[PDB]
């Protein structure tokens, strides 16, 4: 098993990613998580992270790990409607079994003292073997680590597997002021994204909308978790996905963005990758936050996922959700 | 037990209402349900109704009953975001257990065949004993039955217990063209509501915002269903309420659940007689329930001072039925 840190922002697929990574102990040793106040309210995202970890700890061989709240602040905040989803999860019966919440109450004081960005730096740099960072929220925390420590940090990173951006497809940031070319995670903090994508000593795997568009969250698949209600993780993952399926009345859509990214960490058969030099628009233009190809000399490459193995991924998630 | 039909529009509390009615078999015999394309997409609301009924049949021996979709159309439709909540429920693991889905698939065609409004008329008029209609969506279906059958329908109704309106508090319909005094269920179809509230020979109990304001859905209580995860209905009820705790006129309350609780046990609230008219003209208070001065106007019993602790305990206990 390789050391993994999950750097997330507490939306529903962030938690599905957490389950995928935590549950696959043969492949992934989850040595820590951090939550960013982006696509969630950080207090809720933090609490749900702990509640999931404690459910799993009490029911399978998952060692406890540190969880930190990131101090990162938004350049462009998410819609408030979307940020509420961690609050809903915090209140779910499946996450509020007394034995699990008793454990969380007991270990919370240790965890709420961590500063998330410093926690990320420390876990990566003090690991004996290299650490893979699965980034499923904005790139603020990795950039912070880069700015503070440079090569002392990046030399200890196995690779960054990042959910973010949109290269040869439309983005998903549709606002009166935007032209729709940007993806949300990058748009939340373009400058941090620019630091990460332009970093010369960092290996990056990028799950942009180019690949994630191929795995929308759809009812017939989600209903399969109903076949598995004896498993706590299937009640958990199925419940989260059920809140993400396409309501027939609506005409933006939900995909397995972060879950696919985590699935790749578990097994790289999930997608092939193409080397692309990725720069980021940081200026306050309609295309702020866009990830664009650059032909600048000596620009570092990023390995952009393509043609993901959707069935393989969907089967992986369903099986992982039977870990307990 | 007394005969009850649930006339609902498929939002989360509509389904909590259904669980309360269905689980309290000592008090309530649920003889049918209707779903209206108001605060849901009716196909989703229909499926969730069936899926809940089938789970409860397999786990607590709840007798199966007809479920019909109403052809009623909106005067003023609900916001689309709010209507999507039944879609989420339709895909919930708890509602998609093979034995329960297999039963639903087996009986779905029979239920698809009903026209919901006619079904409500028939269930009521063909029953040996009188029937209590618990209305948790708009009043379109009760009005349709009144319009078509009149006294032949109303004489078979024990009482209507209705979630709707706002009497001495503001409403919850906040739009550029409104003054905020109307409540959504009435606003969706004011003319139908007027028909119901003005109908003679029909006993009406009214859960307006005056009473329902006392029961906002809040995290501490919701989390208590976590204590009862051995019970399918506690996973079900807890999950639905957990989807409501963030809400922020957008605030979520146990509106329909309190209404159904009263059907189970009238100690949930005392009532006061009020003659209720409904504004139907296209004015800022369109859909408002107001006191009318009309001579010999029929009374409606408006709920007052609900017993919140009693309700909360009832729901936690009902969610242990299976
Ligand atoms: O842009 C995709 C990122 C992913 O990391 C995932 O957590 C959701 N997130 C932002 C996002 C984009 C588009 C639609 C959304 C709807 C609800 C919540 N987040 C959304
Ligand atoms: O006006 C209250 C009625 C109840 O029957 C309940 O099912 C919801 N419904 C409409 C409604 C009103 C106010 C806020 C809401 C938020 C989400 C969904 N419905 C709402
Ligand atoms: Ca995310
Ligand atoms: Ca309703």
């Amino acid at each position: 098993a390789k050391n993994v840190v999950l750097d997330h922002d507490g939306n529903l697929d962030d938690f599905v990613a957490m389950v995928l990574l935590a549950s696959n102990t043969e492949k992934v040793r989850l040595i820590g998580a951090l939550c960013t106040d982006a696509d969630c309210f950080v207090e809720n995202g933090f609490n749900v992270t702990g509640k999931i970890m404690c459910l799993m700890h009490n029911n399978m061989n998952l060692p406890l790990f540190p969880i930190g709240k990131s101090a990162a602040t938004a350049v462009n905040p998410f819609p408030k409607e979307w940020r509420c989803l961690a609050k809903n999860m915090d209140d779910m019966p499946i996450l509020n079994i007394p034995e699990n919440v008793e454990l969380w109450d007991k270990i919370k004081a240790e965890n709420e003292k961590y500063e998330g960005q410093q926690l990320l730096a420390d876990l990566v740099m003090n690991s004996e073997e290299k650490v893979t960072i699965c980034v499923t929220g904005p790139l603020s925390n990795v950039a912070w680590c880069i700015d503070k420590y440079g090569e002392k940090f990046t030399s200890k990173v196995e690779e960054c597997v990042i959910m973010g951006g949109a290269v040869d497809v439309r983005g998903n940031v549709f606002l009166p002021s935007t032209d729709g070319t940007a993806e949300w995670n990058i748009y939340w903090d373009p400058a941090s994204a620019k630091t990460v994508f332009g970093c010369p000593g960092l290996r990056r795997i990028m799950f942009s909308l180019d690949s994630t568009n191929t795995v929308p969250v759809r009812s017939p698949y989600v209903q399969r978790f109903g076949e598995q209600t004896n498993f706590l993780l299937s009640i958990l993952v199925g419940t989260m996905w059920a809140m993400c399926t396409h309501c027939e009345l609506l005409r933006d859509g939900y995909y397995a963005w972060d879950a696919l990214t985590a699935a790749y960490v578990v097994d790289q058969k999930v997608a092939n990758v193409d080397p692309v030099p990725i720069d980021v628009v940081v200026d306050k233009q309609p295309n702020e936050g866009a990830t664009v190809r650059t032909d600048a000399e000596n620009y570092p490459l990023t390995f952009v996922a393509r043609n993901p193995e959707a069935e393989f991924f969907l089967d992986m998630l369903l099986r992982s959700a039977r870990a307990c």
